[PDB]
């Protein structure tokens, strides 16, 4: 069900973050193909909760991965937040990446510098402010 599932990974990232597929498809080319097909069956089959852990990997991929500037950064954390998903990034966010792009040798200390800073910088310190 290998195409089935693919394009319906696809489709149900991009529909859920309102983007363009090209951009689910480009994480897609750089994650291996054991790691492809693990997080293409986890997202065709899963409910709504496991879309939504999709939706960080895709920030991870497009902003530490490809481009950390604060620019960058800020367009990929309004996107979660126009999808209504916490722009506060976790540790489980991050270990997910380190597996699925494993084949890209991350540095998993900077990626841990990247979420602390991220959050810092980004996310005000009064929770109650949602912006």
């Amino acid at each position: 069900s290998n195409a089935s599932d693919t394009r319906k990974a696809i489709d149900t990232i991009s529909n859920l973050l309102k983007i363009k597929p090209i951009y689910i498809e480009s994480m897609l080319q750089e994650m291996g193909p054991r790691q492809t097909q693990m997080f293409i069956r986890s997202t065709s089959n899963g409910s709504a909760e496991e879309v939504r852990k999709a939706a960080y990997l895709v920030f991870i991929y497009h902003t530490f991965i490809k481009n950390p500037s604060d620019e960058n950064v800020e367009l990929w954390r309004n996107t979660l937040i126009r999808a209504q998903i916490s722009p506060i990034l976790a540790a489980e966010h991050t270990d997910a990446a380190l597996f699925y792009f494993a084949e890209l040798d991350l540095d998993a200390f900077e990626l841990a510098q990247f979420r602390r800073h991220y959050n810092l910088h980004f996310n005000p310190e009064p929770g109650t402010l949602l912006h």
